């Protein structure tokens, strides 16, 4: 029955959303919010369930597609590095069955719209728009110089008004949008609204940089204005559509899920390069699901993570009895519904890193492993060449919310049982490469 819109901006992180600064979100947020400027997702928190503790497991753009559309994990999904020509073996399975294929093997329209690129150099998508570069159904390729999310909101809009016929209207429609704001110029602000930035001028860095772990002595310190102001574009645009499902009459009978891929640390402990890493500023990112008839607005810190969110999308859809048997994932749609009849609650969440080994890649080293609970952070990376241990990253995220007190484990020894268990489990229960080749069986 449900129309289903998902949207999934690049790099933002959870805690930018204005909303986290009110007493009634705050104490869920690990650290300050952002000081960001987000009317349209404020209004959207307290009409929806929001998510305090969503994870992306690996922290990159195209393993969190993968194993957003799969329901499984990087070593599974086919996508464990940035998909790219020089490393041909990351990519997403051909004879997959994705959250769409789902979908429209029971009588859904689906269309996808911005950036996709999750084969090297359609899965029952009836509408494609990817992403300066735009390519039609039809293989039609615009170059259109208007903001690309604003772009991408104006054919959604028009995917939504059927105003070019695009779909039946007397379907329901899976409708994936991810928004691509323009970073890869950076420095120079031409990639940003007026409209937008001119919240985040005139603003200290200290005004800027809130929380306590950020460097606000790097180069990168000034691209923050820049960074929050395209959110606030975001948001803005993000709250067209909203409107737009209100002046149609989809508002009260669709899903309407906000999500990211992954988060920015944003000179958070001082790092340049700021992606994949553990740090919370990395990992967490937002979720907030609006179900008007069947979903009551509250916060749960449920440790949602990529691979479970086609099979909760599918659980809420009703369709939860069509997920694929070897999607890897947990449908927290029966949690979401009811009023916690249920003991299965995943515990922890996966942290994944890996890298090449080149000579033109054809395989990936999964130097890095750990898991996030709903107390504490756990990060194991090992070496290249022999998988000894290199790395030990603990913290308390409830004493350490900015994650500035690396526990060494050999203090609390009783701790160190708990989560080295944690993280077998996980492992194991997800048949990780660390279980294949036994990395660590320390």
């Amino acid at each position: 029955r449900p129309n289903i819109i998902y949207i999934f901006p690049d790099q933002m992180r959870n805690s930018a959303m204005g909303f986290w600064n009110d007493p009634a979100f705050a104490s869920h947020l690990q650290g300050k919010a952002d000081p960001v400027e987000t009317p349209n997702l404020n209004r959207f928190a307290r009409e929806s369930v929001v998510f305090s503790s969503a994870m992306s497991n690996c922290p990159l753009s195209s393993p969190h597609r993968a194993s957003l559309l799969t329901g499984m994990y990087p070593h599974r999904s086919g996508v464990p590095l940035n998909v790219n020509s020089r490393r041909p073996f990351s990519t997403l399975r051909n004879d997959a069955t994705t959250v769409s294929d789902v979908f429209s093997r029971n009588g859904y329209d689906c269309a996808y719209i911005g950036k996709y690129h999750l084969d090297t150099p359609r899965h029952g998508f009836n509408f494609w728009y990817s992403y300066p570069h735009y390519w039609d159904t039809d293989g039609k390729r615009h170059d259109i110089n208007q903001w690309s999310p604003s772009h991408e909101t104006d054919m959604a809009i028009s995917y939504l008004k059927n105003e070019f016929g695009r779909r039946d209207v007397s379907k329901p429609f899976f409708l994936m949008i991810s928004m691509n704001p323009p970073h890869h110029p950076y420095n120079s602000f031409n990639d940003c609204m007026e409209e937008d930035y001119t919240h985040y001028k005139d603003r200290t860095l200290s005004e800027l940089l809130v929380r306590h772990n950020a460097d606000t002595t790097m180069e990168k310190s000034s691209s923050a204005a820049y960074y929050f102001a395209q959110i606030t574009g975001v948001d803005r645009e993000f709250g067209r559509l909203l409107e737009a499902l209100d002046e149609l009459g989809l508002s009260k009978n669709t899903m309407v899920v906000f999500s990211s891929d992954h988060g920015e640390t944003m000179c958070s402990h001082g790092l340049q390069d700021a992606k994949n890493s553990p740090y919370i500023e990395s990992m967490n990112v937002p979720f907030l699901i609006r179900y008007p008839q069947r979903l009551k607005p509250k916060v749960v810190d449920y440790l949602l993570s990529s691979p479970d969110i086609m099979p909760t999308l599918l659980g809420l859809s009703n369709l939860g009895q069509h997920i694929p048997h070897e999607v890897q994932g947990t449908d927290f749609s029966k949690a979401l519904f009811s009023n916690q009849p249920d003991k299965p609650l995943p515990d922890a969440a996966l942290y994944i890193r890996n890298m090449d080994g080149r000579q033109k890649v054809r395989t990936y080293v999964p130097v890095a492993r750990g898991i996030k609970t709903h107390r504490y952070t756990l990060s194991l990376t090992v070496d290249k060449e022999n998988k000894q241990l290199k790395e030990i990253l603990l913290f308390d995220d409830l004493d350490d919310p900015y994650q500035m007190n690396n526990i060494d484990w050999n203090t609390r020894p009783q701790l160190k049982r708990q989560l080295l268990i944690q993280l077998g489990q996980l492992l194991k229960k997800y048949d990780d490469p660390w279980y294949k080749d036994g990395i660590l069986k320390d």
